[PDB]
């Protein structure tokens, strides 16, 4: 079933490239091992940066689920994001000798493969929606003003911390995993902070300069 | 003349090549050869490819700096003092747009030599952090004690800031970037003005110590 062989051949490049590097992997050798001529591999993924954006996609949906028990028990804004953060940092935990070499193909700005292209859209619009379900349901006062954009700054952060965490050489990443908490701790002062009536005029600021920019 | 004419030939050479070779895949030799120097004599301006690195880094925070002459002697308003300084940035970054779109890969590494924020990029650092020290100074906004060093870093840690999206943008003139500068400074003017105030001061302080303690090249708590 196409919608069904389709995950089958997402699965085996997934795989391929884990034990190969993206760059010396060929839709040849996914349709050879997958059981599939090139020419249906071709057909459910027009080449290899649209396994990526499936891939994107199966990651953002994979860290949706695993945050069901967190955002059960976490009901200030701090412990929800810093959780929500550190569910990501686990599922990628097994990905990240890929990501290091990957990252040289999808740190190129006009790459389809950068997590800011417009190819990249489904995935970025699926993981700021996380990040509304971590406010949206947080019985922690946020200001009218801000709403609106923390979603698009929370995911922000959450890119840097990628960027951070391709990079981390600590043992077992610590670092990152640290930085997702404090990262967590100073959004969260910065809306409480937020509700302080003489600094408005910065929250409406930032406000505007948040809904006009990629 | 031929000397610094030579200086600069490898300069842009080795630049070139990390463009379109890639900076992992090049190597003094291929640049000397390229160039058309000897590798010894390559060596001699430049004492491995790192080194070039911060001689591009240098190179473009002296021109930064020779440029902002002229808006920092007639605006006295901070906001347009920032404005400008941030604005001329982007004329001079301009023509190594390629270059920083193909080189981002290795500078993003903050554990490495060939970041902005690397021990090694010390020199280019405190010179263009010097500049918002004095976009500061001679602003009509009078600016908090305890917060005289942190403010000119945070102010460079929004222009690198500013420098991440500038590569992104794919936008005509990269006007886009152009009216974040803008933008930006706006928010940034209205940051410190506002950091007269007490409540807003922690947050300053805490957000210049999470950068100073994940990233190498900011001054200690």
């Amino acid at each position: 079933k196409s919608e069904q062989t389709r995950a089958l051949i997402l699965e085996t490049a997934m795989r391929l490239f884990q034990e190969r590097g993206y760059d010396r992997t060929t839709m040849r050798a996914i349709a050879q091992e997958a059981g599939v001529s090139v020419g249906n591999a071709y057909y459910y993924f027009a080449g290899k940066e649209h396994l990526i954006q499936g891939f994107y996609d199966r990651i953002a949906a994979e860290h949706r689920a695993a945050v069901r028990e967190v955002l059960a028990r976490e009901t200030d804004l701090e412990a929800r994001l810093a959780g929500v953060l550190k569910v990501w940092l686990d599922i990628a935990t097994p990905y990240h000798e890929f990501a290091v070499q990957f990252f040289k193909n999808a740190a190129d700005p006009d790459s389809p493969l950068s997590p800011f292209s417009p190819e990249s859209e489904h995935a970025r619009v699926e993981a700021i929606g996380i990040h509304r379900a971590v406010l949206a349901g947080a019985k922690t006062k946020v200001p009218e003003e801000l709403r609106d954009i923390l979603p698009e700054l929370m995911w922000l952060s959450q890119m840097g911390l990628v960027l951070y965490w391709i990079f981390d050489r600590t043992e077992g990443r610590e670092r990152s995993y640290r930085l997702a908490e404090r990262g967590a701790r100073l959004t969260a002062r910065g809306v409480v902070l937020a509700r302080f009536r003489v600094l408005r005029p910065l929250v409406r600021e930032v406000h505007e300069l948040f809904t006009d920019f990629l």
